[PDB]
C-alpha cells in the first residue's frame, strides 16, 4: 500500500 | 469527514 483510502 | 486521505 502507502496512500490510504478508504474506498 | 468520514473518508480518509492521506494528502
Ligand atoms: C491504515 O488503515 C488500515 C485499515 O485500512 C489499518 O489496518 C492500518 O493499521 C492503518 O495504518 C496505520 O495508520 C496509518 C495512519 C499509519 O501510516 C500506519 O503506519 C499505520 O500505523
Ligand atoms: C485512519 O483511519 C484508519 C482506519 O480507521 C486507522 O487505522 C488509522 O489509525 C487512522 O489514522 C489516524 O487518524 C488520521 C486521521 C491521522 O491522520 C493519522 O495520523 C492517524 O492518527
Ligand atoms: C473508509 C471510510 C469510508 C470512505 N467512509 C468508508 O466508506 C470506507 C469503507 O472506509
Ligand atoms: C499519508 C500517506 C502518504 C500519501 N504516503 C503521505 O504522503 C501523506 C503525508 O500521508
Amino acid at each position: 500500500x502507502x496512500n490510504x483510502x478508504y474506498x
